[PDB]
């Protein structure tokens, strides 16, 4: 558990306050099960929606694989995404499963692959998946606030990090005691940044500075 408390003092600086974030006051319980199936936006092409399996899971994430595609496109995100649902929801609202961009096999062979990998397949019920938090109406972040982000060139980490700059809707995250390179712009409104301490809250691993 990192100690936010003596960072914050010794670095004179302020954590953003909750209500800067798009989050749950507390962190949503993760009760998914590694093996899950369930419905994902792909984040190679987000106007599909695909089969995604639990893979991991660390606090209240979820490491997610699309069925079919490979091992090296894993993805993050939290219990209360909305680009997550119960498989069904799709259709529900009048849409259609699509392949992954990654698909391993050729197009054609995509309807009959759905039925094969749906086949009493372990789904996640609609019950577990969490609703979503309640966004700031406006960005309410200051330059030289301390938070915890996303790493997202490494998505298992999130780390100690400040708001660099702001420009309207969008806050420059950068990585304490890291280069320059681990930047990032987001809208204040993103999934991937947390308020100090919410890691620890939720049981995930909160990264320290670097030492650079
Ligand atoms: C924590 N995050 C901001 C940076 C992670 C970088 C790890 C990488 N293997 C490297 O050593 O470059």
């Amino acid at each position: 558990a990192f100690d936010w408390d003596a960072y914050l003092e010794e670095t004179g600086s302020e954590a953003a306050p909750a209500k800067c974030f798009k989050q749950a006051q507390n962190p949503p319980n993760n009760d998914f099960k590694i093996g899950m199936k369930l419905e994902a936006l792909d984040p190679r092409n987000v106007t599909s929606t695909c089969i995604a399996t639990v893979v991991g899971v660390l606090g209240s994430r979820l490491r997610l694989r699309l069925d079919g595609s490979d091992s090296q496109n894993d993805f993050w995100r939290l219990v209360d995404s909305t680009e997550i649902h119960a498989i069904g929801h799709c259709e529900k609202n009048g849409g259609m499963l699509q392949p992954p961009l990654g698909f391993c096999m050729n197009a054609s062979s995509w309807p009959g692959y759905l039925c094969k990998i749906l086949n009493n397949a372990m789904v996640a019920p609609e019950e577990i998946f969490q609703p979503e938090p309640p966004e700031p109406e406006e960005n309410l972040f200051k330059v030289g606030q301390k938070l915890e982000a996303v790493d997202k060139k490494n998505p298992q980490l999130i780390c100690c990090a400040t708001v660099d700059a702001i420009k309207d809707d969008q806050i420059h995250v950068t990585f304490d005691g890291w280069r320059g390179a681990f930047d990032y712009w987001c809208n204040y409104r993103s999934r991937d940044i947390f308020p100090a301490g919410w890691c620890a809250r939720s049981c995930h691993p909160m990264q320290p500075p670097g030492h650079k």
